[PDB]
């Protein structure tokens, strides 16, 4: 049979969040997609051999709080924290969001993976140790990608899909 997987994708924007999810159901990059576009994607992937229908929300929007926009983000079953490896704001971004997925989610145990990426480009201003040391202090799994050469970018949808599993067998 099959199971179900609803992702939301989060982070600033222009950190990849739209090229990310376009390497993942169309596997291919696409450069230039409207930073306002706001959608959810499907496909279907076999992970450890369970077929996994995966529904991916990549976020845009305006930074509003209301129970419609938490009504929309609630119905992640988990999320990717995605920074860029050459943008410090947006990896200092990633506690706020975090916060407000623990917010909209009533737990501190939120399948999330932290996600660094760009990681083909030269001018990294955000150390892997300064990453890896903010996932460990979450508990949280930590991968950098570039959706230019999809480095990554399929093992960051599926460690996600494995962290949602051992949430739902709590
Ligand atoms: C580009 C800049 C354009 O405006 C855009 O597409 N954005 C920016 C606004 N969005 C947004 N931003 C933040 O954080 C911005 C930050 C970081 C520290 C706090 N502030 C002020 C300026 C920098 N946060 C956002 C959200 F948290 C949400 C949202 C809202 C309610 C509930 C939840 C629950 C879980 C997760 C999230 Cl993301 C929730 N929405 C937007 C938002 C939107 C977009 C960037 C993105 N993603
Ligand atoms: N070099 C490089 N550029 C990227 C990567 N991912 C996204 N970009 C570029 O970063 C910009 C923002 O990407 P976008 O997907 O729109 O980010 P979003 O706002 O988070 O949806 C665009 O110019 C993309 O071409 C990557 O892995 N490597
Ligand atoms: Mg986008």
């Amino acid at each position: 049979g099959m199971t179900e997987y609803k992702l939301v994708v989060v982070g600033a924007r222009g950190v990849g969040k739209s090229a990310l999810t376009i390497q993942l159901i169309q596997n291919h990059f696409v450069d230039e997609y409207d930073p306002t576009i706001e959608d959810s994607y499907r496909k279907q992937v076999v992970i450890d051999g369970e077929t996994s229908l995966l529904d991916i929300l990549d976020t845009a929007g305006q930074e509003e709080y209301s129970a419609m926009r938490d009504q929309y983000m609630r119905t992640g079953e988990g999320f990717l924290l995605v920074f860029a490896i050459n943008n410090t704001k947006s990896f200092e971004d990633i506690h706020h969001y975090r916060e407000q997925i623990k917010r909209v989610k009533d737990s501190e145990d939120v399948p999330m993976v932290l996600v660094g990426n760009k990681s083909d480009l030269p001018s990294r201003t955000v150390d892997t140790k300064q990453a890896q040391d903010l996932a460990r202090s979450y508990g949280i799994p930590f991968i950098e990608t570039s959706a230019k050469t999809r480095q990554g970018v399929d093992d960051a949808f599926y460690t996600l899909v494995r962290e949602i599993r051992k949430h739902k067998e709590k």
